[PDB]
Parts: structure tokens; C-alpha cells; sequence
């Protein structure tokens, strides 16, 4: 028995009491992009109920081309108008720097990753900076409200950042 | 006032029962890659608790740069070991093909976006081809178990899908 069983089973009993199909765009039409953090239950943390926002989580909580790819279909076809941002504190991109975490791989894989690992380190700077990331990039523009909150690991609150 | 400003209040009973901080490391070292699909809340979806699993999301469940980055990141820094892939029925990556996509943005901005849309016309399939990248890529090797699911949006249950 691994992890995955476990949760396996456990998909089990939410099965058991699960309502459904609702409909497929967000009935909030709202894009929540946060971290990948463990800490960090996304939904319970804002109090969001199934059927209503997408949530987009990845390391760091970093605006790749992957979170605007998600973000540009997110708006263009299942209508969401809102955005919010969520890095977090203790998060784990202020403890490693890009040319280290490339190195260390290069010499386990002879290889160097031709994607960029997106550290930074003040997470408060970045929130900043990843609201920027979303301003100027072109395809995300159908939003009325793009706020960036930092996440308090240590007390559950959050803490808007001004751009 | 907005869906962000509803969730903040939302935000500020959650908070009053938050025990923390936690540790970084996830708890279970396990990660899940997932859609951003508003139905599915993954964490009551596997029984999750907080502390103990990564979970990376974006558009469709796709195995892109960012993925790649997550999951080596989980793994080489924060030590997970299981990675659970996760598509689902009837996924808004059925009803459009690349080209129409980027069309459609350039004849509204003048730009044709420089990412891969990424849909996918077989959600099934598609688990295989996700299961395959990671399989074959050189930065996330040091998972024990790997599989993938389908979650039906209907009825709950996740369907295992085999290479
Ligand atoms: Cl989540
Ligand atoms: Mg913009
Ligand atoms: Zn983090
Ligand atoms: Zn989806």
C-alpha cells in the first residue's frame, strides 16, 4: 500500500456523496492562481464551493506560460472575469537560486533544464511582480478584478499586496 | 461586492480555526498534477489533509515546462515520491484544437501567442501521453510510483488509466 492507494481509497468515500455533473464553466467566474505548497488547501482557504472558480497551482506560484495559457482559456471560454494571486510565506522559492538549482541537476543529469526553475526571493516583491506579468501580457485581458494576496502559513490569512 | 472580495470574508473564518504553521515538506511526499476545472476539489477528492500533498493545476491537466518544474522542484527539494496524474470527463481541452485557439486570439489582438494551447481530443489517451512525458523526461526520476486517473465529473469516481 502506497499514498496513492490511500487516497484511491479515499476517493472511495467522497464518491460515495458526490453530486453531479454541475456545469462546466465557473458559476463565480473567477481564476484563482496559487501555489503548489502542502500547506495551502486552496479551497477551504477562501471558501470555495465545487462548480465555482478554477483553481491554477504550481511551484512557487510563479505567472509561467503555462498559468497565462491557462488563465487566456480560462476567460476566452469558460468566461471568468476575476483573478486573484496567492504567493505565500516560508514558501519555498527564497531558499534556492536558479544557477544553483541547475547546477545540481547538471551534474546528477549531465543535462542543464532549458526551462527557467522561477525562484525569487521576497515572496511580498513577487506578488508585485507577478500582477505585473499579468498587466502587460496580451491574451489575459477580459478581467475586472486582478488582486494578489500573500498567504500567512502560520495564522491563514491573507494579505493583499498593492502593485 | 466581487467573488474575490466574498472569498477574502470567507478567508477570515478560515483563519479562525487554522492551526499552523506546518512544516514545508509535504507530510505524505506525494504530488498531484490536476486540471483547474472549477468541479473538482481535489483535496476532499482524495481524502487530502493539509500538510500532505503537492498539488499542481493548470488547463486540462497538461505535462508542460511548468509541471516538469513543479514536479522536479517537489521532488529534488522537498522530497516526494508518488505522482498522481489526473484528467477528467468531459474537459473544456475536448472542444477546441490549437489552431482555431491561437486564431481566434490573433484576430481579436493582433498576436498569435507563442505556447502550445495544448488541448487534447481524448481524455483517456491523453493520461498515457501525460504518464509518457514524465516517463521519458530526465528531471523527475526519483518518484517510485506513477499513475494516472480519470476523474468522472458525473459521478466522482477516478478511473485508473494503464500505459
Ligand atoms: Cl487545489
Ligand atoms: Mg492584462
Ligand atoms: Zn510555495
Ligand atoms: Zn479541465
Amino acid at each position: 500500500g502506497t499514498v496513492t492507494d490511500d487516497y484511491l481509497a479515499n476517493n472511495v468515500d467522497y464518491a460515495s456523496g458526490f453530486k453531479g455533473p454541475l456545469p462546466m464553466p465557473p458559476s463565480k467566474h473567477i481564476a484563482i492562481v496559487a501555489c503548489m505548497d502542502a500547506r495551502l488547501d486552496v479551497y477551504r482557504m477562501l471558501g470555495i464551493k465545487e462548480g465555482e472558480a478554477h483553481v491554477i497551482r504550481n511551484a512557487g506560484c510563479v505567472v509561467t506560460d503555462d498559468v497565462i495559457r491557462s488563465l487566456a482559456i480560462s476567460q476566452r471560454l469558460l468566461g471568468t472575469r476575476e483573478i486573484i494571486l496567492l504567493h505565500h510565506t516560508d514558501c519555498g522559492m527564497l531558499t534556492f537560486t536558479d544557477d544553483d538549482f541547475k547546477r545540481a541537476i547538471q551534474d546528477e543529469t549531465g543535462i542543464r533544464p532549458t526551462w527557467s526553475p522561477e525562484s525569487y526571493p521576497d515572496a511580498v516583491e513577487d506578488v508585485r511582480q507577478s500582477l505585473r506579468r499579468i498587466e502587460v501580457n496580451p491574451f489575459v485581458t477580459k478581467h475586472t478584478s486582478l488582486r494578489g494576496f500573500v498567504f500567512d502559513v502560520a495564522t491563514g490569512k491573507l494579505n493583499e499586496v498593492t502593485p
